[PDB]
């Protein structure tokens, strides 16, 4: 059935998509929206087929009837010569990161500091750290906990957007797409590295990928792992090598979602597209790589080894788990079941 329309979020994902579209022979084409929620509406209307989503957005989409199709999978220590496509996903570690030089900042003294978040509604950037903090303060006024924030996706006039920079020209401040300089895993870690915020809520991988030479980006060239600490829930501070034992939670991997009636077809095309543009793919290193965009995580995370079949044919609830779903239900109370569209 066998053409797929991919939904790109913002102009740089559009660029990368049009490139993929060309190389694929128009087997994949591109719709673009300004936000993930908008791409979710395109999918429901049937005007696009699929896009890859963080867990907090798999929640939104799943209430509207969309279904997990294929999950991002990275380099697992355990689970050895099992083919990547069939290997269970591990999850990723959500962490809070601070500068070592900012002595005496711990989980217990976050109040009134400056924070950097991936975007409103994302797992490691928003849902986990704010669900914890609402639980802890027994208060729904998360908008008043940090003194200033960059939380792309909140009111550009509020203090939740005060730290956001916008694009090259200072436009589009606090849009939840990669035009916002501090958007996403990479933008929130940048927000911290340049000392705009005191704390970044990212995942474990982000600190490694942008330190000790792994990046090459001008802001990240000189960043050293030993210059950062993770904040643990018991009040302590650990080197970034201790994430197994100092994280806020383990997150379900980003996954491709589609409308249930398109799922089989979307799944077939993507297995064949990764055969060509994935890690060992026929055409990757030389014509086109799907999982590469210079640390920008465009369409897919740059560390993705493959897209993996699911097994258990899970619903979105089962995919996310009862642990994670009740956390979001509870947090959403502050802002009991319906498609928000
Ligand atoms: C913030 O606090 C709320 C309220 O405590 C957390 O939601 C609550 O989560 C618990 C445990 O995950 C749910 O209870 C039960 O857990 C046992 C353990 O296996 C299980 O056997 C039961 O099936 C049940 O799920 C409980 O429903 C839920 N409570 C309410 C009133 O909603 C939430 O996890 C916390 N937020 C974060 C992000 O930490
Ligand atoms: C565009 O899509 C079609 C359908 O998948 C591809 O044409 C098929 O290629 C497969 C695998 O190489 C063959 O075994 C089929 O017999 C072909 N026929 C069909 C189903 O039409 C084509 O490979 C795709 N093009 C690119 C460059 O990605
Ligand atoms: C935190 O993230 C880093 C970055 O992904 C993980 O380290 C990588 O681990 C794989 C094998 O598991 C190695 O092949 C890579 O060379 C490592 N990458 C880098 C950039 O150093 C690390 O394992 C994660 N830590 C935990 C505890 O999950
Ligand atoms: C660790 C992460 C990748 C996911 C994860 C955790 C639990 C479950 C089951 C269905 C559940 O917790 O309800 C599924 C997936
Ligand atoms: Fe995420
Ligand atoms: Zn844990
Ligand atoms: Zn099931």
């Amino acid at each position: 059935y066998t053409r797929v329309v991919w939904c790109a979020v913002g102009p740089e994902e559009q660029k990368k998509c049009q490139q993929w579209s060309q190389q694929s022979g128009q087997n994949v084409t591109c719709a673009t929206a300004s936000t993930t929620d908008d791409c979710i509406v395109l999918v429901l209307k049937g005007e696009a087929d699929a896009l890859n989503l963080d867990g907090g957005y798999i929640y939104t989409a799943g209430k509207c009837g969309l279904v997990p199709v294929l999950a991002e999978n990275r380099k697992s220590s355990k689970h050895s010569s099992l083919d990547c496509v069939l290997r269970p996903t591990e999850g990723y570690l959500a962490v809070a990161v601070v500068k070592k030089a900012n002595e005496g900042l711990t989980w217990n003294s976050l109040k009134d500091k400056k924070s950097c978040h991936t975007a409103v509604d994302r797992t490691a950037g928003w849902n986990i750290p704010m669900g914890l903090i609402v639980n802890q303060t027994g208060s729904c006024a998360f908008d008043e906990f940090f003194s200033q924030s960059c939380a792309p996706g909140a009111d550009p006039k509020s203090r939740l957007c005060a730290l956001c920079a916008g694009d090259d020209q200072g436009l589009d401040k606090c849009v939840p797409n990669s035009k916002e300089k501090y958007y996403g895993y990479t933008g929130a870690f940048r927000c911290l590295a340049e000392d705009v915020g005191d704390v970044a809520f990212v995942k474990n991988d982000t600190v490694w990928e942008n330190t000790n030479g792994e990046s090459t980006a001008d802001w990240a060239k000189n960043l050293k792992r030993e210059d950062f600490r993770l904040l643990c829930l018991d009040g302590t501070r650990k080197p970034v090598t201790e994430a197994q034992s100092c994280h806020l939670a383990v997150a379900p991997n980003h996954a491709v979602v589609s409308r249930s009636d398109r799922a089989a077809h979307v799944e077939q095309v993507l297995l064949h597209q990764q055969a060509l543009f994935g890690k060992n793919g026929k055409n990757c290193p030389d014509k086109f790589c799907l999982f590469k965009s210079e640390t920008k995580n465009l369409l897919f995370n740059d560390n993705t080894e493959c897209l993996a079949k699911l097994g258990g044919r899970p619903t979105y609830e089962e995919y996310l788990g009862t642990e994670y779903v009740t956390a979001i239900a509870n947090l959403k109370k502050c802002s009991l079941e319906a498609c928000a569209f």
